[PDB]
């Protein structure tokens, strides 16, 4: 029996813990893939769709939610940005905390940035991609709510964003996604499988 | 707007069995059939796809499973009838061909074969019947974990070259139920086939 690319079962992903900040994250070991986006972009719906769970994050918030796909393989749900009607001091603090996670989390292997296909690359979207590429993290951009566009317009948006992300000095993949129509889940699973194939040498 | 749906194969459930195509349910919706030599790894592949230990069984019945309303996986009884009388062998081989040629709702055939010994016994006849009936084929080279990466790729390339001889659409992929590898390729093919809704049912 020889090594092969594993297709992990994301429907067995389960909640393990939350953290109020990076100082209270679990040990910086294994593999993490992070998810981020503007509030309301569709991040919780995408995670719910990927894992076939109705309310994966157990929401009843700046909490970081962590989920295990398997031992040592975690999805990290970063609190949505934008911060409607928030004081400038808190906004800067919360934005910096996202950057600190991307730059200092040694077990981080990929970042999924979710953004509405109709309004991509707004608010902290570009800064999140830039921080990831500076830290040698591969990025998957999911253009969410892709069911709101007809096929021609959908492809035009995907192409526009693919052209735009060439300006980042790193590896940025762009895919349309719809939680509502359960479309694009395959592209997400393929990216996750590629990232969870990269076992830390000191743990293998 | 319409999009390519990624169906949840882990929710697949058993619907019915049938001894022959005359006792199958209504010839509507979409079926994708699975076939291979006995012991090639067909039940393991279906059980891996669906994350179920005993959905597909192995000890001449056709077994039908439903992914969603109108979308079915069809488990055809394995061929390579060791020590079966020649009369029964011919009849059971003909029954497989009759299903492929006469099932109007059939949209794809998955032929599973050991990566070490592809295209043996009824393998080529199953592919040929499918292409003659304008059915797309996915060949899964099973037990691919038994080969190192170089030899695995060499077998895949050799089978890809060989299936050019069939006058149809034949995709070839390595697969391992043991290592849970190649499941994405299978899901992609199934999703593509289940995207093709019969016009009279849309
Ligand atoms: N049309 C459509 N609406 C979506 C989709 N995903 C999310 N939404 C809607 O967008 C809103 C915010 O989604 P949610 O997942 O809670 O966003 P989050 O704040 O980023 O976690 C809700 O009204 C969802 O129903 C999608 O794929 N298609
Ligand atoms: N190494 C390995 N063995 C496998 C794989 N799939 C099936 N087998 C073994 O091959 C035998 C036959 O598999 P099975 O799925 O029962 O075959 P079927 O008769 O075609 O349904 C069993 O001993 C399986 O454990 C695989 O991917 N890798």
């Amino acid at each position: 029996h020889h090594h092969m690319l594993t297709n992990w079962n994301y429907q067995l992903t389960h909640f393990v813990t939350s953290a109020p900040d990076i100082r209270h994250l679990p040990a910086d070991t294994g593999i993490e893939v992070a998810f981020a986006g503007r509030s309301n972009a569709g991040k919780s719906s995408a995670l719910n769709t990927l894992t076939n769970q109705k309310n994966l994050a157990r929401t009843s918030t700046q909490l970081i939610n962590l989920f295990e796909v398997a031992e040592g393989k975690r999805l990290v749900d970063l609190p949505g940005y934008g911060y409607a009607q928030v004081p400038e001091e808190m906004k800067i603090k919360w934005q910096r905390a996202l950057g600190e996670y991307l730059e200092k989390r040694l077990c981080l292997k990929g970042l999924v940035v979710l953004m509405d296909i109709r309004h991509p690359l707004k608010d902290l979207d570009q800064q999140m991609i830039e921080w990831a590429v500076e830290s040698d993290i591969q990025v998957l951009v999911l253009l969410t709510k892709a069911d709101k566009l007809a096929s021609g317009a959908r492809k035009a948006q995907v192409n526009m964003v693919r052209e735009a992300v060439l300006a980042f000095n790193g590896d940025v993949q762009v895919e349309p996604f719809s939680s509502l129509k359960k479309s694009g889940v395959d592209k997400l699973r393929q990216k996750l499988d590629s990232w969870f194939n990269e076992i830390p040498p000191q743990e293998a």
